[PDB]
């Protein structure tokens, strides 16, 4: 769920996800459509393709469990849709600490009319 997304995405980049990574570029939050603006939402772009590959899956409000292992994420067995939500949040929090360096605060509360074109999962 929201409530473990946010505490990964905080422990991997220090950045609390509401306001940081809730309305950045084309993709993160809320949004979906055209030309992700560049690496960081190159990740909310996947991760959206990724939560869009399990249908019958709830994962704002369906909670996982995670642990750290030498640093390193590692998602408890739980249900099905449970291991596959965790595995494209791991994902994503990791593509996001990749990409820290080109994190840009234009991209902070991006226009909707400048997301443009189209790209497909
Ligand atoms: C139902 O309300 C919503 C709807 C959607 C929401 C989407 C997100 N958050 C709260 C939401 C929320 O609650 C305030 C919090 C953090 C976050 C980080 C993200 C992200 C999406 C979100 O994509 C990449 O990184």
């Amino acid at each position: 769920s929201l409530l473990e997304f946010g505490k990964m995405i905080l422990e991997e980049t220090g950045k609390l996800a509401i306001p940081s990574y809730s309305s950045y570029g084309c993709y993160c939050g809320w949004g979906g459509k055209g030309t992700p603006k560049d690496a960081t939402d190159r990740c909310c772009f996947v991760h959206d393709c990724c939560y869009g590959n399990l249908p019958d899956c709830n994962p704002k409000s369906d909670r996982y469990k995670y642990k750290r292992v030498n640093g390193a994420i590692v998602c408890e067995k739980g249900t099905s849709c449970e291991n596959r939500i965790c595995e494209c949040d791991k994902a994503a929090a990791i593509c996001f600490r990749q990409n820290l360096n080109t994190y840009s605060k234009k991209y902070m509360l991006y226009p909707d009319f400048l997301c443009k074109g189209e790209l497909k999962c």
